[PDB]
């Protein structure tokens, strides 16, 4: 498993012990063989759970998720998937790891897809070994995998809006429920409906994840309302999962704008991960999984795979060679390897727009490829009238860095910069020259 040119997919069922049992065994064997090793966690929450499983072993934590005492002689590094991809893109030296271990290797965020591409290409080249740990590898068609204890699976209509009647089963429950919603906005309406009925609700999303997830451990709750981010190793002490079976899909229209299409069906892998939150305790059988729709391969044509290609085109591998996507997910995008390769100065702008600007990959690429410099925000105001960003059904307005009030109307429109209140507030700060 640890030999050069080998890529292993450890596909044990959810809760089988990949992180708490198998990962430390692998790390001990890698240290015995003096293999320079990287361990990739999807989120800071998973990184903290990994430190608990690896405690005592000499691991260098390159994350603020944990607070440990290092010796300086560690040959095993632990960081998030995004940090690995960010460091590859930046003019920072990244060691050429002998062993590459990716936990929750099903993560479909662009930086995770790019990390799999870079790693698998190095393995194909005969330069490294890799282990991708996931219950749902790319291409899985089983939404109902094995579990530690039996699960009651029920197809039922699940609310996507506030309700006044017809869903008594939702509130008549006395346990703890994890409910997967298609978006932050949809979660706000369901959470408000449950709060008015006397329930204690915690909401989770990408931006608020580490902070709000702590509340699931620090206080008593009845419902957790979450987006797809909780498919990546987030663990709960719950007895039911309510799953809309829906997600939003970023889609590039006419190569010129990004829209959030849907809500549409989740993939079989996402459905199995959502369901996999329960049935984890062998002593507590009969955890419930209520699902409100079917599965479909909605990852085909999804912007994240095109965005992973933009990132891989700008990562040095060897001379002019460019890393390919991991083979089981390489057909999700019709992109040409190297088509997004930028020249030195535009590449630096592209990286800064993502790292400091916090812009989506696609949008960062349009601005950098147009030859615009990082601090030049004229593009946020000179787009076509149909690119006007709306706030409360009226054009959103910002004071520019020049002191002038202007309508927010970006030259390139990406729906992710204004999908919720928090996102639009961050984009207005960017358009104003505040970061
Ligand atoms: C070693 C390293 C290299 C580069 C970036 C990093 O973020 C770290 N980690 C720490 O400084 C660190 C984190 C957590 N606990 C102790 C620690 F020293």
């Amino acid at each position: 498993m640890l030999k050069k040119k080998q890529l292993t997919v450890l596909d044990l069922h959810p809760g089988a012990g990949k992180t708490r049992r198998v990962l430390p065994e692998i790390v001990r064997e890698a240290i015995k063989k003096r293999l320079r090793t990287v361990i990739l966690a999807p989120t800071r929450v998973v990184a903290a759970e990994m430190e608990e499983a690896l405690r005592g072993l000499p691991v260098r934590y390159m994350t603020t998720a944990v607070n440990v005492t290092h010796s300086g002689t560690e040959i095993v590094d632990l960081m998030c998937h995004a940090t690995f991809t960010s460091r590859l893109l930046q003019p920072i030296r990244v060691p050429n790891y002998n062993l590459n271990i990716m936990d929750e290797a099903h993560f479909t965020d662009p930086s995770s897809i790019a990390a799999r591409g870079y790693i698998s290409t190095r393995v194909e080249m005969g330069e490294a070994a890799a282990i991708f740990m996931t219950a749902t590898p790319p291409g899985t068609r089983d939404a109902f995998p094995d579990s530690n204890s039996p699960i009651m699976d029920t197809e039922v209509e699940v609310p996507e809006r506030a309700w006044s009647s017809g869903f008594d089963w939702v509130t008549d429950h006395s346990g703890k429920t994890v409910w997967f919603v298609p978006s932050v906005r949809n979660g706000n309406e369901i959470a408000a409906c449950l709060t008015k009925a006397g329930k204690r609700v915690i909401q989770l999303s990408r931006k608020t994840f580490e902070t709000e997830f702590q509340k699931t451990k620090n206080q008593e709750w009845d419902f957790v309302i979450t987006t797809d981010i909780s498919e990546m190793g987030a663990n709960f002490k719950a007895d039911r999962v309510i799953d809309s079976r829906r997600c939003l899909k970023p889609v590039i229209l006419d190569g010129e704008r990004v829209i959030l299409a849907g809500p549409m069906p989740v993939t079989h892998a996402s459905a199995a991960q959502r369901r996999g939150r329960i049935g984890r305790n062998p002593n507590k059988p009969g955890d419930e999984y209520m699902y409100g729709g079917g599965c479909a391969e909605t990852d085909e044509g999804h912007a994240h795979w095109l965005e992973a290609r933009m990132l891989l085109d700008n990562i040095y591998l060897q001379d002019g060679l460019i890393a390919s996507l991991y083979r089981p997910e390489a057909d999700k995008v019709a992109a040409i390897e190297g088509e997004f390769k930028l020249r030195t100065e535009q590449r630096k702008t592209f990286v800064e727009l993502m790292k400091r600007g916090d812009l989506p990959v696609w949008l960062a690429y349009q601005v950098a490829s147009a030859g615009i410099t990082y601090t030049d925000r004229r593009w946020c105001f000179d787009g076509t009238t149909n690119n006007t960003i709306m706030e409360d059904s009226v054009p959103a307005e910002v004071w520019t860095k020049y002191g002038e009030k202007r309508v927010l109307k970006p030259r390139w429109m990406d729906a992710r910069v204004c999908s919720d209140h928090a996102a639009l507030k961050s984009f207005k700060e960017f358009a104003a020259g505040k970061r």
